[PDB]
């Protein structure tokens, strides 16, 4: 399997481009497209990495290319933790769609965020609303069988049901879906008690046709809990959920804290 991870958020984490030569990593998500819809004017937000105002982040597209041409996925992930961000209705989500596909994706834009790279697929990370992200995941789908080629994936967080992203996942069109067993104690791995997390993890992957990947905190620093030791992961987690045929490997939050604890590097060979 692979090790999927979450890169922008913090500007002290290095480029993206070191981050995909670090070949730790087979997809890498931008985090984030952290507004849109609504009619907010869309704005990434990349932490103090670059800043966004006039297509500051431009230079992103060289590490995007960096990544793809090791083979990398490298994925706009859209909410996340802090921005604003909604949508309105069905129309709202197809034009958030189609400005995601003009402006990151295989469209045209000449004002793109994050510049001419065309990115791999747009990775949800919805943590409030819901609503019409389906019609979001719908008008991002007919780009494959129109595109290119544009995969999809959600960062829901264990408790399932996700009521922000069961919505769009319900469409089926989601290729991967790592689930976050972090920050959220009743589903999160526990080496004395991990009927939790493998109960979670099955629910999880019998209820949709994805990859899946056991999202986790790279470093203890980076959840309040849920964090689980290389080696209980390796030992513990992995022989669990290799067993499923839609394990695709483990997702870490984030890019900065896999950095200062060699996370990925520790279970790469165990993935």
């Amino acid at each position: 399997g692979g090790i999927v991870v979450y890169w922008g958020q913090n500007g002290g984490e290095g480029t993206l481009t070191s981050t995909c030569e670090s070949g730790l990593y087979q997809i890498v998500n931008i985090a984030f497209l952290s507004q849109f819809g609504g009619g907010r004017r869309p704005q990434i937000n990349l932490a103090g990495h670059c800043d966004p105002a006039n297509n500051g982040c431009r230079t992103v597209s060289d590490g995007i290319r960096a990544c793809q041409r090791r083979g990398i996925k490298v994925m706009l992930s859209i909410g996340g933790g802090a921005g604003s961000y909604s949508l309105s209705s069905v129309q709202d989500a197809r034009s958030v769609a189609d400005y995601i596909w003009n402006n990151f994706l295989g469209g045209r834009s000449s004002s793109r965020p994050l510049g001419d790279a065309v990115l791999d697929g747009v990775d949800f990370d919805i943590e409030h609303g819901g609503a019409y992200y389906d019609a979001l995941a719908r008008r991002l789908s007919e780009h494959n069988r129109g595109g290119k080629k544009v995969f999809l994936s959600a960062a829901p967080q264990c408790p399932f049901p996700d009521q922000s992203l069961n919505k769009a996942l319900s469409t089926g069109l989601f290729d991967y879906v790592w689930v976050q067993f972090y920050n959220n104690p009743q589903c999160e791995f526990n080496s004395g008690n991990p009927s939790n997390f493998r109960n979670s993890w099955n629910k999880w992957t019998s209820s949709f046709n994805a990859k899946f990947y056991v999202g986790l905190p790279a470093s203890p620093e980076a959840a309040g809990s849920g964090y689980v030791p290389p080696q209980q992961l390796i030992n513990q987690v992995l022989p669990f959920v290799k067993r499923s045929p839609k394990y695709g490997g483990v997702m870490l939050w984030d890019r900065f804290n896999d950095l200062k604890t060699k996370y990925s590097s520790k279970i790469k060979p165990s993935v």
